[PDB]
């Protein structure tokens, strides 16, 4: 093993490689809204926008792990990074319940990786998934989950004028 | 077609799609030679983030073809991200030498889409290659071909103390 | 012939006038909007200062033929400017269609004029139409045509309270 | 018992005293590494203050705990800082192996408390070994393995040329 390593079970090794292909799974799908709401026949900017901010971020996400992963001297090992699930996100009601569903997702596989790591007894992952990772996942399912009401209380999905509105002064 | 679609051939739209593919390969690429170089067991930081900025950059690539997918009236699809070849990567020579071989393979396909905008008489899309794309792969090849022959000239694989001063003195 | 001239064929020096024209026809078109929207009975001042603004770009458009014709030693012939098609625009729907089509207009001419100069081997015509003319119209093509969408989904025509809203926040 | 004890098992006081004796230990052996790498026999100085800054911030992290433990309501206990376990340090590449082997002594101490305070149902001993202790182990594990890795790549322990070139690029 290597010489750095102490108190990092395998299976947690390998769980960290699973999670990082899913945020970058999940960086994926972000980019595919943002080209979606760029589109001409769509064209919303602000959306678009917020997507591309939330791919860059969950990039990043990944990218922690990476580094996480070699400091306690385990080993990176990447595969395939899947496609989003659609080419086209409907409207701007069903792209936010996606992606709310996205981060559920996401979360779902941390608070996994946390009971892994809380059974192998190993605080120092613990540590770091509760200090980087846990609260922004809840942050963002809130904002999300709130944008979602308010783009139903403006009409959506049929509501043109409500979608509109939402672009130009929700999302900041 | 979209509103916005002029002069666009499906051939060039398909094409964009697959050079958008073949950038988010190179930046996985170059992700997996960053993690390496971080590895404990390896520890060549100067050159990992060499490896990692060239990621970045291949990401930025990636996102300046939806970008222009959407501007000409194309629809951006997306495809699976294939995880790179290999999982270990050897030493900074056997790294520099897979660089050299995946920008030659990134540029032969630039250069082949600007001969399919040719053919379908695409002066805006062969502008955009030339202006955005050929003259950075051109600098990119050129900057990894010196760093392959004095990384030769310092001995490697072998000569670790050449290795060393390599990533001492020219990961700038 | 003008002592500068070279490589310069009689038809694209024609071609290069016809083209200056068609500028011109373009930035009146563009005049008559600003005034349509800035009547008392329209009352849109956002989008007649956007149709003002382009009419003021197409005229530097044609500013720039003019000094690329002397630039290669043909010579300026200038046309009556002819009047727009139209004395009254409609609604901010009507123009903006309009709008699109006489961009994809001057695009095509563009375009046209590009292939005549491949033809013809006239490398620096074919740069100064990449460099100075092929992107603006594409990102104007795509500005209006996304502003199409954005009046359709606020319910255009017929919704006031729709067209109202995007002059308020979508000419920026 | 102290008016401000709460939740403070007697077993976590006591365990609290010896980390802050091996704290102090692990100080004592790195100022004997300082003291050995600026003989000048061996003059190595930026070594050296690798090593006095190790020393250094090991005696805060005593500190760090005697205000702890105080804080608890628990009483700081001092039992003899014993002298360290050689004399003379070897080399370079000896020194850092020695001084990885004290780090994951430190660090095992660090876990073994984290469980006793687990099991004993103290969030506050948890919380405080994660945030100021845990991480920084990690971290300093990690730099001094990639510090041996290049060691060993330099030619350590025969290449005095190597050590020579360690000494001048890698201790910043
Ligand atoms: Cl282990
Ligand atoms: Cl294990
Ligand atoms: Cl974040
Ligand atoms: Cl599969
Ligand atoms: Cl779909
Ligand atoms: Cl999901
Ligand atoms: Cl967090
Ligand atoms: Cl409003
Ligand atoms: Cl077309
Ligand atoms: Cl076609
Ligand atoms: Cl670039
Ligand atoms: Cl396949
Ligand atoms: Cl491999
Ligand atoms: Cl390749
Ligand atoms: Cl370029
Ligand atoms: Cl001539
Ligand atoms: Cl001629
Ligand atoms: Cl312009
Ligand atoms: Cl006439
Ligand atoms: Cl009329
Ligand atoms: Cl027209
Ligand atoms: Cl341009
Ligand atoms: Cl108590
Ligand atoms: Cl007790
Ligand atoms: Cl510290
Ligand atoms: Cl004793
Ligand atoms: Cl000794
Ligand atoms: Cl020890
Ligand atoms: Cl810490
Ligand atoms: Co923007
Ligand atoms: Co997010
Ligand atoms: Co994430
Ligand atoms: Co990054
Ligand atoms: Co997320
Ligand atoms: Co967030
Ligand atoms: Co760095
Ligand atoms: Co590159
Ligand atoms: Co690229
Ligand atoms: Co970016
Ligand atoms: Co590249
Ligand atoms: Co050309
Ligand atoms: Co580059
Ligand atoms: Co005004
Ligand atoms: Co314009
Ligand atoms: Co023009
Ligand atoms: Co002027
Ligand atoms: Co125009
Ligand atoms: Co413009
Ligand atoms: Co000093
Ligand atoms: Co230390
Ligand atoms: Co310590
Ligand atoms: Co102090
Ligand atoms: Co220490
Ligand atoms: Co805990
Ligand atoms: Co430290
Ligand atoms: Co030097
Ligand atoms: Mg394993
Ligand atoms: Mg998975
Ligand atoms: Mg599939
Ligand atoms: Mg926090
Ligand atoms: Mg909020
Ligand atoms: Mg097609
Ligand atoms: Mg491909
Ligand atoms: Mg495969
Ligand atoms: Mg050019
Ligand atoms: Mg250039
Ligand atoms: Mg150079
Ligand atoms: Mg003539
Ligand atoms: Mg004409
Ligand atoms: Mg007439
Ligand atoms: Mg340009
Ligand atoms: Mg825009
Ligand atoms: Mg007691
Ligand atoms: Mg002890
Ligand atoms: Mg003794
Ligand atoms: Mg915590
Ligand atoms: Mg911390
Ligand atoms: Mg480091």
């Amino acid at each position: 093993v290597s010489q750095v390593r102490q108190n990092y079970h395998s299976d947690c090794e390998a769980a960290v490689n699973r999670m990082l292909n899913l945020e970058l799974y999940a960086s994926y799908t972000y980019s595919s809204m943002y080209a979606f709401f760029d589109r001409d026949d769509v064209a919303l900017h602000n959306v678009a926008e917020f997507f591309k901010e939330h791919s860059h971020e969950e990039r990043e996400h990944a990218e922690k792990f990476m580094k996480y992963q070699n400091k306690r001297g385990g080993r990176v090992v990447l595969q395939d990074i899947k496609k989003p699930e659609r080419d086209e996100w409907g409207n701007t009601l069903e792209a936010m319940q996606a992606a709310l569903q996205l981060e559920k997702t996401v979360n779902q596989a941390l608070l996994d990786l946390h009971k892994l790591a809380t059974d192998k007894v190993d605080p120092h992952l613990c540590d770091f998934l509760e200090s980087e990772y846990l609260e922004e996942q809840v942050k963002d399912i809130k904002r999300i989950g709130d944008f979602i009401t308010n783009l139903k209380r403006l009409g959506l999905p049929e509501n043109g004028m409500g979608e509109y509105l939402f672009d130009k002064h929700s999302v900041k």
